[PDB]
């Protein structure tokens, strides 16, 4: 069976319970903590590219308020459609299989000023998203996979104090 697991999940969830925050700027700053995932079930054999896109959370922004976060308004109008390519792509199942896969390089901007950046929503939550497209495919067969414990809202600065220390805390 084709199983793609989240690397490092005890980390995020030490994020997720406080509320993960991902800086976004007008020229794309990497994540903290990085995507990573092992793969196992592909066929070691075919070619693969990985793909990372950010779904949007819930119909509403999110606030910051007396410790919390609350809703804290309609959204704004959904981001482009931004999808990141893995650079390691395309490549053998075998390669995606023997080592971790990590999207240490993608950058989350809140400003279109190229570079392959993630445009997203400054007070709005995303939840990270991978996909696997096989290569040369008629069928053009691509897998999904949503990974609810690396959720974030957008910031243009950190909200959370605890997420600030966390952040330098791990990193
Ligand atoms: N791509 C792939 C390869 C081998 C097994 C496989 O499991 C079948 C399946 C799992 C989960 C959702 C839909 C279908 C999927």
């Amino acid at each position: 069976e084709l199983r793609v697991g989240l690397e490092e999940s005890e980390l995020w969830l030490r994020f997720k319970e406080l509320t993960n925050e991902m800086i976004v700027t007008k020229n794309g700053r990497r994540m903290f903590p990085v995507l990573k995932v092992n793969v196992s079930g592909l066929d070691p054999n075919a070619m693969y590219s990985f793909l990372l896109d950010f779904v949007a959370a819930d119909n509403h922004r999110w606030k910051y308020v007396n410790g919390e976060w609350v809703p804290g308004g309609k959204p704004e109008p959904q981001a482009p459609s931004c999808v990141y390519i893995h650079p390691d792509s395309p490549n053998f199942g075998a390669h995606w299989m023997k080592a971790p896969v990590s999207f240490s390089k993608v950058k989350l901007t809140n400003k279109l000023n190229g570079g392959g950046q993630i445009m997203l929503n400054s007070l709005h939550k995303y939840e990270p998203r991978i996909h696997i497209v096989r290569v040369g495919d008629p069928q053009r067969m691509i897998t999904s996979h949503c990974f609810p414990e690396t959720q974030f809202i957008a910031v243009t600065a950190y909200q959370n104090e605890e997420i600030t220390a966390l952040k330098i805390k791990y990193n």
